């Protein structure tokens, strides 16, 4: 099966990266708008084929991306030093506007997968531009947020993170949320078998701050996150390959989520063939509920000040 | 198990995000003199993890190097006067390495590898098969890939090399390749699929040029580097003892002496452990030999 | 590293195939009395392992268990005075493999685990956690699977439990089974693929009365055991430290004193590491502890 | 991708079970003349996927095989105490005319291995009795052998056997060639590499002993063989899956060898999703060429002895 990629810079050439060192599917199409690039990056993965597992990896144009299961859309504009906020994500809706219709045109049944940042912010416009059903724009969002907090938590007591269900939810961000209250461990609650054989604000606090700022750190320190996307980018690709039906924290548009209405957020959803089929709502604390009440209106305002 | 790598830039990164992708091992070490960014790069894989492997990938002073079985040397930048920097900049690393890990395998990435694995060599004061170049490792693999795609047979059936320096003076060893045992080019006349001069031409401009092609519309090559050098990683933890064309510090080479270029080599757990010097033609014997004089006085001209 | 053994008979070669093939340890060690049979199986699948991973397979005596991190019991045959038999071949073993490996997990997978593994404890002399049964981890597999295929959402994400005496005491922990966090049933709901109590029987019969289908049509079960067996080893090779549903001696349960049953349970390099208490209903609690005392009673019996 | 096992005996299972545990397939249906055997296989291993891979194992009907891109043909009937050999062949060979069409009924354009022992001799039977050209049916002849064989030379030289190219060739039994002539490593030749960085007579019959007589010492001290014919099947299979167009000595109808015609025997052949696609003849030795010449016609005599 093929994959699609429309936008090939760090975090697409990346995702190409590790959709071959891994064996996800067994054609990759990368397309950018700088031909040369995507040519450069697909020979030079291409150069390491060899050393994991026969898979295709190619630039082409959108025609080439007749077929694909999947189409990852990591295009985007960088911003203009002075310019707002509100400037540049407009400039990069106008990006979408151009590719979205693009890729529907040349693979009308492929699922659309949003990493360009904000990334629910573009999950919206995606859906908005795309005239598909919900499910079938799914953003990025939290995947990896919410496994450094399993990762953490399971550290921490010292148990295998595939043992620990935690989640992250909402914005993909400064507001997204950790929820503490309903997270377990073998079925059982975190907080309370913490607590015998516990969690300290203390420890809350260093928990989240590993979690929350980690993209905060890497950008400082690198300019740039696509290491990390690339892998979790690959593993939500490999879910709709194999239909898998899997769960993951995942941006889509969502119809209502604690009041706020229409907007794209993060929210346990299981993932197939054809998108996200299927929300599921684990118990949130009234703090929780109120932060995510708090990230939803956020990305609604931005949603609506870009108009959609 | 544990291993090292100095200089966290793309091709240094890229090699960690290959190790922990392929879960080759245990602990990856990434150190820079620019910490922020050896940690920024560590927690970058680190995101990718769970999706992957159980690789613990972190940043770290040559101290933390301590144990590592082998150490990958990605350092500087990418010209006579630019080797001779380079070749400040493994004066300051090889000790500090081999006092942490004094039994590490030093794998040399940085280019020109042939020159800065004959500069590891000396500076390192192992024996010769301890510091191993990557070499043509990427070439070899290319041509084979292609001529599989021609054949249309698969790769691992295909034995091909790709010797001597790692640039434009590469040997593509044409004479000697094979499919299953068999010559090359009757194997090929045999599934209908003729080797023309053309087609070998354009085979070769697809091996010797791709790094051009990469650097033109890319800026630098890493990815491939990344997943080759991961391999060698994981031939020298699982002491595998496999056949790579690799850069190595040689005695005597088609007629040049003490210089490092690239030969079919058994990799183990202590480097190189063998030679597998195959046939050559008179051409292929002659171009071995000149590229070989051509990295013997650069060589000299570093003082190594 | 390495893993043992004892009991060449088909379990004990499934899990050896299942090793090799999943390539979990590096050396795999088959020891039997009778001794051409445990070289045959070796041979059988060292035949195998070029086609999967390198995997040293092979035959020997308890001697060559030395340096072994885990050890599979899985001797004897398959009725009170049978286990009495069975328990005399684990006080042959026991002592003779402790001996060779003081410090390996032993994994008790002769049935009955449950009543077998509290005999290998006592004759361990060991902690109550280095001494593993297989118990009931094939049975919550195939639970959450079934569930899985009938919610139409991946097994990772189903969380349910199968506990007690691996049989048809065993107690199906509906109560307290989730999907994503939230309860099974209501998640059913909500998905559109409600539970039906015609369902739910139709599931437990499928887990319940899987090995009685398989001896029927067949005279035995390995294959599934096997690859459950390799998956414990691996978590005490790779100090996992994950969660599984393995049958261990436990102080006390919903009762009964020093009794081993299965339990969900932490499992590392050290064997069983610590346990995780579901919520039970009242009708579970029953169950489980009537299925607690039939195994008490049968392990005084045989005086353990 | 389905794939079909006719015959659910020790060697069909261990197929599948090593097809699930390697998750080479996504579907994989075995059939037998005992429903209830097939149920209670395909049961059992289907309690391993949990801990390896995500792969359908059942059992079904000829039927059920439709859409298998191969099938594996493991049937077969035990001889009975007293009765010749060519009786028991005979046998075999009925119970072949009753599965070939059956599958080719069902299935149509599946590639046919053939595990059946004696293989050579089976393969020649399974490819006349099919209707389709030679390549669609093949037998797993030799593979495991000349591996063996590699492993053997690689452990002897200290070198990995992916660097060892030796093949066995002619009937899988007795009669195998061992090609030590010429044997390469590194493409360079064998026994010239081992004589400097050798090869006693005594060393060459100790490893000839070691590949030649292994299933003889796995049958006496087991009774049969089929964990190492389960991985090789299923490797056979991956081949076939993937397309990989891979060098394997398999048995396969064979217009001519070294003079008899018209035989099915081990050969270096390229195996992809159509069945063998073409043979790779290596140089072999006077002595070499007269050993497969004399394996050659030992099958041959039984092809015609047997009707075929
Ligand atoms: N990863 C991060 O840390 C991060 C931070 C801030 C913003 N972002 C956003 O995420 C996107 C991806 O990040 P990256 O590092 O890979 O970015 P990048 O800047 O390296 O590459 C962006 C790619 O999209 C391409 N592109 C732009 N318009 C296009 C069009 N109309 N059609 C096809 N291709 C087009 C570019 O030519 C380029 O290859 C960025 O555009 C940016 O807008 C990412
Ligand atoms: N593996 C060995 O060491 C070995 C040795 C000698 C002979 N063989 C031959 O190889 C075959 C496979 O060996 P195995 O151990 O798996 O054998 P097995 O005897 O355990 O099973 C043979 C299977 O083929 C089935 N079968 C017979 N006729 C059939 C028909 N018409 N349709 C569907 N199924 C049918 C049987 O019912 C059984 O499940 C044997 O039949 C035998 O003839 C194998």
């Amino acid at each position: 099966m093929k994959v699609g990629i429309v936008g090939s810079g760090m975090v697409g050439s990346a995702t190409a990266y590790a959709l071959a060192l891994l064996g996800v599917a067994r054609e990759v199409v990368l397309v950018d708008l700088d031909r040369k690039l995507a040519q450069a990056h697909a020979e030079d993965i291409l150069h390491a084929t060899p050393f994991a597992h026969p898979v295709w990896v190619r630039a082409g144009s959108y025609g080439d991306l007749e077929g694909a299961r999947a189409v990852v859309l990591a295009a985007g504009v960088a911003q203009r030093p002075g310019e707002t906020r509100l400037q540049l994500l407009d400039r990069n809706a106008q990006v979408f506007a151009q590719v979205v219709p693009r890729v529907l045109e040349a693979a009308p049944e492929a699922v659309l997968l949003v990493a360009t940042n904000p990334v629910d912010v573009m999950t919206q416009v995606a859906y908005r531009l795309s005239g598909l059903p919900p499910g079938r724009v799914v953003g990025s969002g939290t995947i990896l947020d919410t496994a450094r907090f399993r990762a953490l938590l399971a550290e921490y007591l010292r148990v295998a993170p595939q043992s620990v269900h935690a989640y992250v939810l909402g914005e993909h961000g400064d507001s997204e949320v950790l929820v503490w209250s309903s997270a377990q461990v073998g079925g059982v609650p975190l907080l309370e078998f913490a607590e015998a054989r516990a969690l300290s604000p203390e420890d809350r606090a260093r928990i989240d701050e590993g979690v929350r700022r980690a993209a905060y750190r890497i950008i400082e320190g690198k300019g740039a996150t696509y290491y990390g996307i690339g892998a979790g980018l690959a593993r939500l690709v490999r879910a709709i390959l194999t239909d898998e039906k899997g769960v993951y924290t995942v941006s889509a548009f969502t119809p209502e989520v604690e009041g706020v209405l229409e907007v794209s957020l993060s929210l346990p959803r299981i993932l197939g063939a054809g998108g996200v089929e299927g929300t599921v709502y684990p118990s949130l604390s009234p703090e929780e509920r109120e932060a995510l009440r708090r990230s939803a209106e956020i990305l609604k305002e931005a949603a609506f000040a870009l108009g959609f």
